[PDB]
């Protein structure tokens, strides 16, 4: 643990960018290119002005994937080289993103690095991915990671320590001297789930989750972390400290492959968790991904609770959470796509709805001006501004947190929560690897047809019901906080009964197209969603001529 520096000659690769969640790239990738994550490590790190490294502290851990390990190993010797004076880093190098974000927050650390590709596929075949967060515990914004790239398409040269070597398996600080520099190196292995549970044990009730996981009348749950980072945190967290017996636990140790499957939280790559539902005997299962930011709610029978619905039943219910009772209410949000349910209880209790492009930096900024206490999106995600990425196992908290004070069924709950605000009955349909030209094609005729003055107050016919154009345009949002303007963030089709069409390119084209079809009606409430929804698909369908242009006559998800 007394090291030499040196400097290693390398060269520079033109496709590192850093995106919004990261670089991601298969891992033979990594492994076959020589310095791949070396360079972007160093590109990283040379981020940080050279007079603030000593002082800093970089948070560092995964989500468990093929190939982690190594690469925290090589974090390790490129940051002591550099000057950077600590890293913490998760036991076995394992900590969630929200588990990072907590932590950057709580030791006012820079920032930090992750190591996870979310819910893509691991190990020696998968993908992997290096993700960097900043001082606020959240992802780096377009600026940063713009210069990160730069660096990197440039660079000549690297810092290392090459017998550098960092025993992840023990807790506890261990230090290297470097040679030639005054100052240590010092990394702390920190427990994973420690930190985290801590700050989820100010957030929630503890005691009254206790009681209700506990014993003959418990609530019956099953939680199941898809072999991914989330593992530990249930069993550590809902088992052991709440008292849910060991089976709630389900697939809750790491997998290096996540046992040969993709942990995306949905009805068939969770396939196992809602056949286990479907027997009766639980009252409530929960789904995560790889990295644990998003969440699936299940009810009994496998009873499917929409994303969209689940952060507006939270909303509903949000005083049953001790830290709301705490801070109040700041504010809500969903990105445009996600239903438009939140907005009724948003409306009804007179709270501000923020209605954001796609992408988490939106959220972030709200969170930031003390204006967003609790976000949604569509595609399984649920945040609140405890931390600054969204959280999985804190949206399962906080249903069983209304479980308990509600004393109802998950179904019940929306039940009657469709009977108060009405139901925004919702879907998406993916049309995945569509031909670019068609795809953009399709946009471009659709957008030029709202476009026209006529379009506005077109009537549509179902069936029965006749849909009237409210509104119609190419999405655009102007920050509040930092003023950008987001525009051709999605075609909307505004309809004058609170039903909406949506259709996005996802950023072969990936044809997203969402469809809200708001119902008052008590003898429609209660239908069988895709049978609500078919008139709106029809209408959807004809006015894009998504066949005519795509060749596609059914789409390749829907969720
Ligand atoms: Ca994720």
């Amino acid at each position: 643990n007394m090291v030499k520096i040196v400097t290693v000659k390398t060269q520079a690769y033109q496709d590192q960018k850093p995106g919004t969640s990261g670089l991601r790239k298969r891992v033979k990738v990594f492994q076959s290119s020589a310095n791949y994550a070396e360079n972007f490590i160093q590109s990283i790190i040379s981020t940080v002005e050279p007079a603030q490294r000593q002082e800093a502290t970089l948070v560092v851990g995964g989500d468990g994937r093929f190939y982690m390990k190594e690469a925290i190993q090589l974090i390790a010797r490129i940051a002591a080289a550099n000057g950077i004076g600590r890293l913490v880093i998760g036991q076995n190098g394992i900590l969630s993103t929200p588990a990072v974000s907590c932590i950057i927050r709580k030791i006012k650390a820079i920032g930090g690095i992750i190591l996870t590709a979310s819910h893509n596929p691991g190990g020696p075949n998968g993908d992997f991915g290096i993700k960097f967060n900043i001082s606020n515990g959240g992802p780096a914004p377009e600026a940063i990671t713009d210069k990160i790239f730069q660096i990197s398409k440039t660079i000549e040269e690297y810092a290392v320590c090459p017998d550098l070597k960092v025993d992840l398996g023990v807790l506890g600080k261990q230090q290297f001297d470097l040679e030639n520099k005054f100052k240590p190196f010092t990394v702390e292995i920190v427990d994973s789930v420690e930190a985290y549970a801590t700050m989820l044990r100010s957030i929630f009730d503890f005691s009254a989750l206790k009681e209700l996981l506990s014993g003959p009348n418990r609530l019956k749950i099953r939680i199941d972390a898809m072999h991914g980072v989330v593992g530990p945190y249930v069993k550590k967290i809902l088992c052991e400290e709440l008292g849910a017996p060991a089976n709630s636990a389900v697939n809750c140790v790491p997998l290096e492959d996540f046992g040969g499957h993709h942990p995306y939280p949905n009805l068939t790559y969770a396939a196992d968790l809602v056949e286990t539902m479907k027997s009766g005997e639980h009252d409530f299962g929960a789904a995560f991904d790889g990295d644990g930011d998003r969440n699936m709610i299940l009810g009994k029978h496998g009873f499917f609770v929409n994303p969209s619905d689940s952060v507006a039943v939270i909303a509903a219910n949000i005083f049953s959470i001790p830290y709301f009772q705490q801070t109040g209410v700041r504010g809500f949000a969903r990105s445009m796509p996600t239903s438009g349910a939140l907005d009724r209880v948003a409306s009804a209790t007179k709270i501000a709805l923020y209605e954001t492009p796609t992408g988490w930096k939106f959220f972030g900024n709200l969170m930031d001006a003390s204006k967003l206490s609790l976000c949604g999106e569509e595609s399984f995600g649920t945040g609140s501004d405890h931390i600054r990425e969204k959280d999985g196992l804190w949206a399962v908290l906080a249903w069983l947190s209304i479980l308990a004070t509600r004393k109802q069924s998950v179904e019940d709950i929306l039940k009657d929560h469709w009977q108060k605000y009405g139901r925004n009955f919702f879907t998406r349909y993916d049309y995945e690897e569509v031909e670019a030209e068609g795809a953009n094609k399709m946009m471009k005729d659709l957008e030029a047809l709202m476009f026209d003055r006529s379009f506005v107050g077109k009537q549509f016919s179902a069936n029965d019901k006749v849909y009237t154009v409210e509104k119609a345009d190419n999405f655009e949002y102007s920050d509040p906080v930092d003023g950008s303007i987001s525009r051709n963030q999605g075609l909307r089709l505004i309809f004058t009964d609170g039903s909406r069409i949506v259709f996005r390119l996802s950023g072969g084209a990936t044809i997203r197209l969402y469809i809200d079809s708001y119902e008052k009606d008590v003898a429609k409430i209660n239908q069988d969603p895709q049978v609500m929804l078919a008139p709106l698909i029809s209408i959807a369908l004809k006015v894009s001529q998504l066949q005519e242009r795509t060749g596609r006559t059914a789409p390749t998800v829907i969720t």
